[PDB]
C-alpha cells in the first residue's frame, strides 16, 4: 500500500530525469538558440505574471475558505493551487527548453525517430507533472488529514463555529479540488485570451504598412505567438485535465463520505449505519489507489515508448503509448477492484449491481468513452475524413459558403460524442450507480499522465517547426519537423475532445456531489430517496436552468469580445514600438490586458453560484448547475470541432488536394477567414467552458453547506 | 347566456377579417405593370401554398389515424380540426397579401402621404392576425363544447382507460391532440417553408453574381419573385402559424394541468376517494384559460379597429404600437374582472398554488404580458443600429470580415442573457403566485392579445412586397421614399415580432414540460402524496443522460437546416441556369424550390416527432423528461442566438447602406464584409430560429400525448 503512495514521488522523478535528459542534447545553431531564447524570455514572463496574480487571489480564497469551513479546507485548497502551479510550470521550462533539442535531432539524423522522441520526452515532463504533483497533494491530504487527523474516521457530519455543517473529509478534499481548479480557470481563461490575441495580431500585422512576415523574428506577434503555443496546448490543456482528474477522484470520495450518513435506519431510538465504516472508508481510499495504479501503468507506457526502438511512424508511436497504458491499466485494476472490494458489505446499498467487480465495469466504460470521444474529434476535424474535405471543397462557393459549412459541421459534429456520453451513463450507473458515474470520470482519465504528454508533444513540434522556417533550415530538415507538426496537428484535435468529455464528465460527477453535499443533519432519519432530490417541476431549478445555459452563452461572447480588444492593443503597441524588437515588452502588455480582462470571466465562473444561492437557495443552485453544463458542454464541442475543421480545411487544399487552387487563391482566403473567425473559438472559448463547467460545481458544492439554509428568498 | 355571448367573439374576429379583406380589395391595384409583378408573386405564393398543404394533409392523415387506434377518436378529430384552422389561417392571410401588396403602393402613389398606404398595409395584416385568433379559438370552444360539455368529458375528468388499456384524462387527451394538429401546419411551415425562402434569398444573390449576372430585384430574375413570395411564406405564414402554435399551447397546457389535478389531490380516507380539489374547481380551471383568450381577443380586434379607425398620421410605428398597447391594457382590465368574478366561489385554491386566492391567476397573466413586452424590447436593442451594439457591429465592418463575423457571433451570445433573465424572473414570479398553472397563464397573459401581435408581424412583409415591386416598376422617387420608410418601420417591426415568437416558444415549452409531468399520472398513485407524482428526479442518470440527448439533438436539428438551405439553393441556381439555357418560369422554380424543401423537411420533422417516441420506447419516461429539458433549454439558447446574430448583422449593413459610416458606402470593402455576415446569418435567422422555436413545442406535445403509452411500456 505504501508503495503505492510512492508511487507520485516516481512521476516527479521520473519528471526530473527527463528533463535532465533532453537537457543534454545539443542546441546547436546559434539562430536557433537566438530564437529559442526569444521563446524562453516571453514564457518566464508570462508565467511569473500569472503566478503574481494567481498567489493574489489564492491567498484570499484560503483566507475565506478558513474562516468559513474549517482550517484544514484552506491549507489543502493552497495545496492543490501549489501542485498544479508546478506541474505546469515545470512542462513550460521543459517545453521551451526541448523545442529546438528537437530540430536538432532531426537535422543531425537526418531521421524522424531521434527528434520524435526528443518532443516525447519533454512532452512527458508535463504529463508526469502533472500525474505526480496532483497524486503526490492527494496523498497528502489522506494521510496528513485524512488519517492522521482521523477525518476518515468520524465521518459523521461536523458543525463548524458560524454554524455551517459538513462531513470534514468531503470539504477538504472539496478545497483541495477548488485549489487545482483555479490554477486551470487562470491557465486556461487569461492564457487563452492572450494566445489568440498574439495570433491575431500576428495576422493582423502582415497586413500593415509594417509588412512584417507572419514567420519571422521581426514580427514581435509571431515570438509571442510560438509563446503562447505553450501556454495553451501544454499549460492550458495539462491543467485542465488535471483538474477534470481530481475532480472525478473528489466526487468518488465526497459520494463515498456522504454515503456513510444517508443510508442509516432508526430501528428503535438508536441510528444503525445500514453501510458500516469500513466499507465507507474503503470506497474513499479505491478511487485514490485506482489513480495511482493508473499513474503506474502511465509511467510503464511512457518508458515503453522512450526506450522503443526508434521508428518512422510518429502517430503509430504516441498510439501505442496510449493503448499500452490503457490495457495495463484495465488489467491491474481489475485485479485491484476485485480483490480491494470483495470483503465489503453493503455494497448493494450503494448501487453496486454485481458486488465487488461492479465500479471496474464502471472505470472501464469510461475508458473507452474517451477514446471513443476522441475518435470523433478527429473524424470531424480532419481532412482526412469527409466533413472537413467537404468545408475545403466548399471554399470555392465563397465566404459565407464556407463560414455556414463550418457552424453546420460543428453543430451536427455535438452528436455522435455526446451520444457516446450518454450511452457511457447509462451503462456505469446501471454497475455502480452515481458512485459508478464517478469512477467512469476517473477511469476516462486514469492515465492521464500519458494523454496530458500526447497533449503537450504536440506545441513542442510546432515550435521546433517554427524554428526551422525562420531560421531557413535545409529543406530535407524542413520536411522532417513539418511532418512532425502534422503528426501534432491531429493529436491536438484529439486531445482537446478529450478534455473536453473529461471536463463533461467531471462536472456531471461534481453535480451528484453537490446534491450528496445538501445532505443536512436533520434528513438523517427521512429515506434517502427524499433528501438526493433535484425536482425539475420545481419553477426555481427550471428558471436556474435558463440562467445557467444564458450565463453560459454570454460568457463565451465575451471572451470572444476580449480576444479581439487584447489583438488590438498588441498591434497599436507594436506600432509604437516601430515608431520609436520588443519581445518581453508586447508579450507582457499583452499578459497584462488578458489578465485584466480574466477578471469578469472569473468573477462570473466564482460568483454565479454564491449570489444565486445566497438569494434563491440550493435547488436554484442546482437547476443554475444544469443548464451551465448542458450548455457548456454543447457549445465546447461545438466550437473545437468548428474551428479544428476550419483549420484543416484550409490545410486540405494548401496541401493542394483541391485541384487548380492553392496559397492566394480566393478558396484559400475565404478558408483563411474562417479559420481566423475559428482561432478564438477553438482555442479561448471551448477550454473556458471546460473550466466552467467544473469550477462553478465545485463553488457550489463548498458554499451550499451555508446557503442551503442561509437564502433571502 | 354571457358564456354564448363570448362563444361568439371567434366568428365575430372571422368576419372582420373578411370584412377588412374585401375592404381593401375594393382599393385599387392601378398600374398594369405593378398588376403583371404581383399576378408573379401571388401565383407563385398559390403554388407554394398549395404543394405544401398536399403533403399537409397525407402526414396529417397518417397522425389522426394513429391518434383514433391509439388514445381516442375524439383526440384525431380534434387534430385534424386543429391541422384545418392553422391551415385555413395561413392560406388566408398569404392570398389577403398577397393582393394588398400593390394596394399599398397605389396608396403611396396616388396620394402621396404614408398614412393611407399605412391603413391599407394595417387593413391587410389585420386579416392574418384575426384569422389566426378566430380559427384558433373557434377550434377550442368547438372542442370544449362537442367533446366537452356535450359529451360529458369535462363531466367525468377521471382517468379513462382504452381499450389497449392506455390511461388517461379525456378532455386534457383530446386538447393535446388539438394541440399537436396546430403543430403540424406549424412545423410544415416553419421548417419546409424557411427552408424555401432562404434557398430562394440564396439562390436570387447567387444569380446576381453567377455568370448569368442578372441583377438582384429585377423581374427577370425569377428568384428575386421567389423571394418575395418567400417574405409572405415566412413572415405571415410561418410566424402566424408559429405565434398560433404557442398560443393554443399555452390554453392547452392550463387546461391540461387543471384536468389532471382532479386525480392528483385526491385523499385515501380509508376506502374512499376524497378529491381535495372538486370538480367544480377542477371545470372552472378548464375553462377560464378559453375565457381569458377570447377577452384578449376582444380587445385585440378593439385595438385593431380603433387604430384603422384612427385619425389619419405620419408616424406609423406609434400606430402599430398603439395597437399593441391598447390591446394589452384592454385585455388587463378586462381579464381582472374575469379573473376575479369567474373563481372568486371555488375551493381548494390553496392546495393548487393560488397564494392570493382567486385573482392570482390573472397577476401571472399580467406578467407574462410584460415580460413579452420587455422580450421584445431586447429584440431590437441587439438589433437596431439605433442602439449601440448593431452600431459597433457596423463600425468594425473596417476592421475585416473575420471581425464582422466574429462580433456578430459575440452579439448574438451576449444578446441571450437579458431576454433569459427577463424570462426568469417572470417565470418565478408567476409561479409565485399561481403554481405552474400560473405559469401557463403567464405564457397565455403574453399571448392574451395574439392577433394584434400576428397583425403587426404580417404588415412587414407585404410594405417589403410594395417596395420591392415599386422599386422594379421604377416608380417616383417621392413614393419610392416612402416605401422605403415603410420598409424600414416593417423591418424593426418583424424584428421585434420574431423575438417576442421566441420568447413566447419557451414560455410554452416550458408549460408543456409541465403537462407532460402531469400527464405521467397513473392509476396506480391514486394515494401517494402528490409530491411523489409531480417528480423528475435530476440525479436519476437517466434524466442527466435524456437532458444531454435532447441537447444534441437540438444543435444537430439546426446545423441540419443550415446545410439544407445551401442544398435547395444550389438547385435552384441549376434550374435558373437551365431556364436561360432554354417572362422566365416563375412558379417552375418556386415548386422546384417548394418540392425539395418539402422533401429535406422529412428528416427535421422526423427527429422532433419520433425521437420522443424512440427514446421513450427504448428508457422510459424520466429518459424523456430529460431529452425535453435539454431541448428547450438549447433550444431556446441557440434560437435567441440565431434570430439577434442575423438581425444585427442585416442591419448594420443597413446602418452603412444609409452612409453612417462617413467615408464609405455602397461598394467599399466594409460592405462587402457585411454582405458576407448578413448571407451568413439570413438562413439563421429565417430558417434556424423559427424552427427551433416549433422543435421545442412540438417534441413537448408528442411526448405528453405517447407518454400514456410508453411510460409502463418500453424496453429498458
Amino acid at each position: 500500500a505504501a508503495l503505492f503512495f510512492l508511487i507520485p514521488l516516481v512521476a516527479l522523478g521520473f519528471a526530473a530525469a527527463n528533463f535532465a535528459a533532453v537537457v543534454r542534447k545539443p542546441e546547436g545553431t546559434e539562430r536557433m538558440k537566438e530564437i529559442s531564447s526569444y521563446i524562453r524570455s516571453g514564457a518566464d514572463s508570462f508565467l511569473a505574471h500569472e503566478t503574481k496574480a494567481i498567489f493574489k487571489v489564492a491567498i484570499v480564497i484560503a483566507i475565506l475558505l478558513m474562516i468559513f469551513t474549517t482550517w484544514q479546507t484552506g491549507v489543502a485548497f493552497l495545496l492543490g493551487a501549489v501542485m498544479s502551479a508546478s506541474a505546469g510550470i515545470v512542462g513550460m521550462k521543459m517545453a521551451t527548453r526541448a523545442n529546438v533539442r528537437v530540430a536538432e535531432a532531426a537535422r543531425t539524423t537526418k531521421k524522424i525517430g531521434p527528434a520524435l522522441k526528443v518532443a516525447y520526452q519533454g512532452g512527458s515532463v508535463m504529463g508526469l507533472s502533472v500525474g505526480g504533483f496532483a497524486l503526490l497533494g492527494l496523498v497528502l491530504v489522506y494521510l496528513i488529514f485524512g488519517k492522521w487527523m482521523g477525518q476518515v474516521d468520524n465521518l459523521n457530519i461536523y458543525t463548524n463555529w458560524l454554524g455551517i455543517n459538513f462531513v470534514p473529509f468531503a470539504m477538504t478534499v472539496s478545497g483541495y479540488a477548488l485549489g487545482c481548479s483555479i490554477i486551470a480557470m487562470f491557465d486556461r481563461v487569461g492564457g487563452g485570451v492572450y494566445t489568440k490575441a498574439a495570433d491575431m495580431a500576428a495576422d493582423l500585422v502582415g497586413k500593415t504598412e509594417l509588412n512584417l512576415p507572419e514567420d519571422d523574428p521581426r514580427n514581435p506577434a509571431t515570438i509571442a505567438d510560438n509563446v503562447g503555443d505553450n501556454v495553451g496546448d501544454v499549460a492550458g490543456l495539462g491543467a485542465d485535465l488535471l483538474e477534470s482528474f481530481v475532480g472525478a477522484i473528489v466526487s468518488s470520495i465526497i459520494l463515498a463520505s456522504y454515503m456513510f450518513p444517508i443510508y442509516v435506519q432508526k430501528i428503535g431510538e438508536n441510528l444503525v449505519h445500514q453501510v458500516p465504516k469500513e466499507t465507507i472508508q474503503a470506497l474513499i481510499s479505491y478511487p485514490i489507489f485506482f489513480a495511482l495504479v493508473g499513474l503506474g501503468c502511465s509511467m510503464l507506457g511512457i518508458l515503453y515508448v522512450i526506450v522503443k526502438k526508434p521508428s518512422d511512424n510518429p502517430q503509430r508511436e504516441l498510439n501505442i503509448s496510449l493503448w499500452t497504458s490503457a490495457l495495463l491499466t484495465v488489467v491491474l485494476t481489475a485485479f485491484l477492484t476485485y480483490f480491494y472490494l470483495k470483503d465489503l458489505q453493503g455494497l448493494d446499498v450503494l448501487g453496486f449491481r454485481f458486488g465487488a467487480i461492479s465500479p471496474w465495469f464502471s472505470a472501464i466504460i469510461g475508458i473507452f468513452s474517451g477514446i471513443l470521444i476522441g475518435f470523433w474529434a478527429e473524424y470531424y476535424t480532419s481532412y482526412r475524413y469527409k466533413p472537413t474535405q467537404f468545408l475545403g471543397k466548399s471554399s470555392i462557393e465563397g465566404t459565407g459558403m464556407v463560414i455556414s459549412n463550418g457552424l453546420s459541421l460543428g453543430m451536427k459534429s455535438v452528436f455522435p460524442p455526446t451520444l457516446t456520453l450518454v450511452l457511457g451513463i447509462l451503462f456505469a450507473d446501471y454497475f455502480a450507480g452515481l458512485y459508478g458515474v464517478a469512477i467512469a470520470a476517473l477511469g476516462m482519465l486514469s492515465f492521464v499522465a500519458t494523454s496530458v504528454s500526447v497533449d503537450s508533444y504536440g506545441p513542442i513540434a510546432d515550435n521546433a517547426g517554427g524554428i526551422s522556417e525562420m531560421c531557413e533550415l535545409d529543406p530535407e530538415v524542413r520536411k522532417i519537423t513539418d511532418h512532425l507538426d502534422a503528426v501534432g496537428n491531429t493529436t491536438a484535435a484529439i486531445g482537446k475532445g478529450f478534455a473536453i468529455g473529461s471536463a463533461i464528465f467531471a462536472a456531471l460527477s461534481l453535480f451528484a456531489s453537490y446534491m450528496f453535499s445538501q445532505i443536512s443533519p436533520s434528513d438523517i432519519g427521512k429515506p434517502p430517496s427524499l433528501v438526493l432530490l433535484l425536482n425539475m417541476l420545481d419553477a426555481r431549478v427550471i428558471a436556474g436552468a435558463l440562467l445557467g445555459a444564458a450565463i453560459t452563452y454570454y460568457f463565451s461572447g465575451y471572451l470572444i469580445s476580449a480576444v479581439t480588444k487584447a489583438a488590438m492593443k498588441m498591434v497599436d503597441e507594436i506600432r509604437r514600438q516601430a515608431r520609436e524588437p520588443d519581445y518581453n515588452r508586447c508579450i507582457e502588455i499583452t499578459s497584462d490586458n488578458a489578465l485584466k480582462q480574466m477578471g469578469y470571466p472569473a468573477f462570473i465562473a466564482i460568483l454565479t453560484p454564491l449570489v444565486t444561492g445566497f438569494l434563491l437557495g440550493a435547488e436554484f443552485v442546482g437547476g443554475v448547475l444544469i443548464g451551465t453544463v448542458l450548455s457548456g458542454a454543447m457549445l465546447a464541442i461545438l466550437t473545437a470541432n468548428s474551428g479544428g475543421a476550419w483549420d484543416n480545411a484550409k490545410k486540405y487544399l494548401e496541401a493542394g488536394n483541391l485541384e487548380g487552387y492553392g496559397k492566394g487563391s480566393e478558396p484559400h482566403k475565404a478558408l483563411v477567414i474562417g479559420d481566423t473567425v475559428g482561432d478564438p473559438l477553438k482555442d479561448t472559448v471551448g477550454p473556458s467552458l471546460d473550466i466552467l463547467i467544473k469550477i462553478m460545481s465545485v463553488v457550489s458544492v463548498i458554499a451550499v453547506s451555508i446557503f442551503k439554509h442561509v437564502h433571502l428568498f
